[PDB]
């Protein structure tokens, strides 16, 4: 399978800089963490370049890992190649609802950490509403379904109390991010931060700029819009501002 991806090129603080935008594959782990290391400028194109294949885009991807080798690397490394090609063929990311930073331990872990990429998410339980607190605990989303499916069929009435409780929390959050995990993230990303973003098994390039967060416009839609950059994430439902490279509105 041979896909091909269009290049968008910004100035990015000044300087012209490449941006993936997705094709038919959509907003895959790939683009969204490559796009981190091309605005970081830790990965450079040839100006020229319009287009590039997959198959080039994870060259890329892993000449930067044995260029940033600073034994066991060298395993992390071949392990990392491995894996890394599941960034194309599924990535099975499985969140806890209790922090930004928290998921369920998978080896693509592997790839962030020696990218050093951070990824995030905000479906956050809401630590007012102590029954959700309690019901979804340390849950990862999969152990959640499968504390519903358990907790419903227990003669424990506590226990049939916590399964339809997380029920709830799921069917009332079903966007994957909370208000809560927006005000999180907003506090716990720092400014200039550049990280991926995890909601609904779509990644996102994100960063902070005066305290506001914003999401790289990756549609192909947008690809000749030089004045759609940035999408700023300011609510949990409807669209956010479409912002240039220096975060300003679009004009109308
Ligand atoms: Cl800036």
């Amino acid at each position: 399978f041979m896909s091909v991806y269009h290049i968008k090129w910004i100035q990015w603080k000044e300087e012209n800089t490449p941006i993936i935008t997705q094709n038919e594959n959509g907003p895959c782990p790939l683009l969204a963490i490559l796009n981190v290391l091309l605005l970081a400028w830790k990965v450079k194109l040839p100006p020229m370049m319009e287009i590039i294949t997959a198959e080039q885009l994870m060259e890329y991807l892993g000449d930067y890992m044995l260029d940033a080798k600073p034994l066991n690397y060298e395993q992390n490394m071949s392990d990392a190649m491995a894996i890394l090609h599941k960034l194309q063929t599924g990535l099975d990311v499985n969140v806890r609802f209790t922090g930004v930073r928290v998921f369920e331990y998978t080896p693509e872990c592997i790839v962030f950490d020696l990218l050093d990429i951070p990824l995030y998410h905000g479906w956050l339980v809401d630590p007012q509403i102590d029954d959700i607190v309690k019901a979804v605990g340390n849950c990862s989303y999969n152990q959640l379904v499968e504390k519903i499916i358990s907790c419903k069929q227990s003669d424990n009435s506590e226990l049939v109390s916590e399964g339809f409780v997380a029920e709830q929390f799921l069917n009332n959050t079903a966007t994957q991010l909370t208000y809560h995990g927006l005000c999180e993230l907003t506090s716990t990303v720092q400014e200039g931060e550049l990280c991926v973003f995890f909601r609904n098994n779509h990644f996102s390039t994100m960063t902070k700029y005066k305290g506001q967060l914003y999401l790289l416009v990756t549609d192909q839609g947008f690809l000749t819009e030089e004045k759609v950059v940035w999408e700023s994430l300011h609510n949990v439902d409807g669209d956010g501002n479409f912002c240039d490279s220096e975060f300003h509105l679009r004009p109308p």
